[PDB]
């Protein structure tokens, strides 16, 4: 196991960055789904 006395610290922040990645991110996802002219 990781640094077990301060590892659920990393969580509270790059758990952040993934509702913003697979949420501003699914915009930049729909834009780009036809191969025609990416």
């Amino acid at each position: 196991t990781p640094d077990v006395s301060s590892a659920l610290d990393k969580l509270k922040e790059f758990g952040n960055t993934l509702e913003d990645k697979a949420r501003e991110l699914i915009s930049r996802i729909k834009q780009s789904e036809l191969s025609a002219k990416m």
